[PDB]
Parts: structure tokens; sequence; C-alpha cells
């Protein structure tokens, strides 16, 4: 059925990934994946936490989190998990470091597909809107018997239909200044019913200011030359993946900017950066500064920070690097 369209669409669009085909087909990626069940996909029990916890057993994998404009690929292990809440963590600085908003995790599937590049095995998680949250791919280092055993436990014969779904500047400013830690920002936005960009515009320019759209490239190239550790956050509504480390290679390619490290890859569509902001948020160890990028539709494409550990102030080198960017 819809599977038949997918096959045709795929035939007709070889350089497009599932996410792109789904859009072409007028449907969510989750709905597309649901249609592939019995063909090259199987439905898994929709228990994010159980699946996540179980992944600790498989060892090395390739984790992918993305939004429309950026893709973050990290090699690592689902260890050091802390999921007893809506805000979950997989805490591995410099390796697989995830921040999870578990209330957004709706469905899960497993695929074994033939691609233009070979056979890939994965587990894919989708949100309530049917968008991809997170993907886990098998690698040469994955513990296969453990992966196979996890699937045996989580695969379900049933494939139920998916239940998809759809004031003052001065005060905002004072609330932002009153924060004691960055993590309080989400509640800040929630209580004033604001988007990140809307809050940025409301507050003082010392707290949030615009820089040129070329700022990302400038920053990545500066970090690559200086070899200071930085952090790159790429996320979506239910998941944020964080790279921490030195930038080994940055390479632009047409509309893209890429970071190629041994165990991390960033693919970002530079040309979609519509607004670039520098923001500063308070913490017990002082202010922390980040570069935040947004697409025309308001999507946060990515965000950068300098490496930091609790009880240490913001990196000086980072602060100096940000200082070299051009306003406007
Ligand atoms: C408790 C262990 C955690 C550690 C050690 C940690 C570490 C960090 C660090 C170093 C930063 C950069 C800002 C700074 O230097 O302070 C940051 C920001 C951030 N964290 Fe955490 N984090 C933790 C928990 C969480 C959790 C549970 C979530 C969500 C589930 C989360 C989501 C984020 C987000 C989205 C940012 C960017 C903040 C912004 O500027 O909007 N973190 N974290």
């Amino acid at each position: 059925s819809i599977y038949e369209q997918y096959l045709q669409a795929k035939a007709d669009n070889p350089g497009k990934y599932a996410r792109d085909l789904a859009t072409l087909m007028g449907i969510s990626e989750a709905e597309l994946t649901h249609s592939r069940v019995s063909h090259d996909a199987k439905r898994l029990k929709g228990d994010a936490r159980a699946l996540l916890a179980a992944l600790e057993a498989v060892g090395e994998v390739k984790a992918i989190t993305r939004n429309t404009y950026a893709v973050h690929e990290q090699m690592g292990r689902y260890e050091n998990q802390h999921l007893n809440g809506h805000a979950g963590l997989i805490l591995n600085p410099r390796n697989l470091d995830l921040r999870l908003f578990l209330n957004q995790w709706a469905s899960a599937f497993t695929l074994t597909e033939e691609t233009r590049h070979g056979v890939r095995h994965s587990i894919q998680f989708f949100d309530h809107q049917g968008d991809a949250l997170h993907k886990v791919y098998v690698t040469e280092q994955t513990d296969m018997p453990a992966w196979e055993a996890l699937l045996a436990q989580f695969i379900t014969t049933e494939n139920p239909e998916l239940q998809l779904e759809p004031a003052t500047d001065e005060a905002v400013d004072a609330e932002w200044r009153a924060m004691t830690d960055v993590h309080e920002f989400f509640q800040l936005l929630k209580r004033n019913n604001l988007t990140r960009q809307q809050a940025f515009r409301a507050v003082g320019n010392d707290l949030a200011y615009q820089v040129d759209n070329s700022s990302l490239t400038q920053l990545l190239n500066i970090a690559q030359q200086e070899q200071n550790e930085i952090m790159i956050f790429v996320g979506n509504r239910g998941c944020v993946q964080i790279f921490t480390g030195m930038i080994e290679k940055v390479t632009p390619h047409q509309d893209w900017i890429n970071v190629f490290n041994q165990r991390f890859t960033l693919h970002l569509i530079e040309t979609t950066i519509a607004e670039s902001w520098i923001t500063r948020k308070p913490t017990k160890d002082g202010f922390v500064t980040s570069l935040e990028l947004f697409a025309a539709d308001g999507t946060q494409i990515a965000q950068l920070y300098g490496q930091r550990t609790e009880g240490q102030p913001e990196q000086t080198q980072w602060r100096d690097q940000i200082a070299r960017l051009n306003n406007k």
C-alpha cells in the first residue's frame, strides 16, 4: 500500500533518505516506517526507557540525532543512564552524551534494510508528531548476540496504528538574570510562553545579541586551529546529543558544513542558518556563553559552548573566540 508508494518514490529519488521520502509522500517518517513493517521493519514495544536501558548490553553503536538542518552522528555506548524522570540522561562526556525529553517518545521500530550502500540494522524512535527522535545503528563492534537478544524481547507481532498529534520584556529580562543555572532556561521559556528567539529579542543585548551568519564557520575553524575543547549540541523535540572535544577537521561542501572527527560527525546545512545569536546565561561558576543557530522557521539548528566542568568557570579561550565574531 503506502509501502508501494515508498518503493516507487525511492526508485525515483536515489539521493534521498527516508526522512526526505516521507515528506515527498506527504507523511511522517513514523508513518512511513509503520508501512515498512513486515517488509524491512518490525514494530517494537513502545517503551523508550526499557529499550534504552536494554541498549546498554549491546556495546558499541552509532547514534544519530538530528533535526531538519543538522545531523549529529556519534560512536559510543548507552551507559551511565539516568532516566527516572521526564528529563533523562545518558551521561558520557566526550562519548555518547544524550539529554532526553522522554514524554515525547512515542514509537519504536527496528529495521534491517538494503540501502545503496549495504545492509544496515537499526532501532528507530519517533515522537508524537511522527518525527524521528533518535536512531541507533549496528556497527562492526556491536555485540550481535546481545542486539539479537534485545530484539527478540522487544519485537511485537502487532503493529497498531500510530496515534499522532499536533509578558514584558523587562520582566523576562529580570527572570533571565535571576537564573542560577542554565538548566532553568526551559522553565523560563515555558512560563512566559516564549520561543528561544522571542526571549532573545525581549531581553537586553548584553544577554543575547545577533552575529553574522558566518559565525559558525568562523568559530569551528578557530577551534580547529587552536585545539581547545568545545561542545556541539544538536537536537530536536525529544532528544539532544552533545559532542565534547577538539575539532579535528572541518570541511565545507556546497550548502553544507561538516565536522569529521574519529568518532563524531556533524553534517549541518550552513545555508539554512537564518539567525545567529550569542547568549549568556548565569551559573554558579559564572556566565556561560553560547552560539545559537536558527532556521527561518524558528528551529534551533545547533548550539555551541566551550567545554566546562562543574566548579570551573567558562573557558577563557572560548570567551576570546566568541569575542572575535562580528555583530549584526
Ligand atoms: C546532571 C548532569 C548534567 C550535566 C553535567 C550537564 C552539563 C551541561 C553543560 C556543561 C552545559 C553547557 C552550559 C554550562 O557550561 O553550564 C549544559 C547545557 C545544557 N543542558 Fe545539561 N547537563 C546535565 C543535565 C542535563 C539534563 C537532564 C538535560 C535535559 C534532559 C540537559 C539539557 C541541556 C540543554 C538543552 C543545554 C543547553 C542549555 C541552553 O543554553 O539552552 N542537561 N549541560
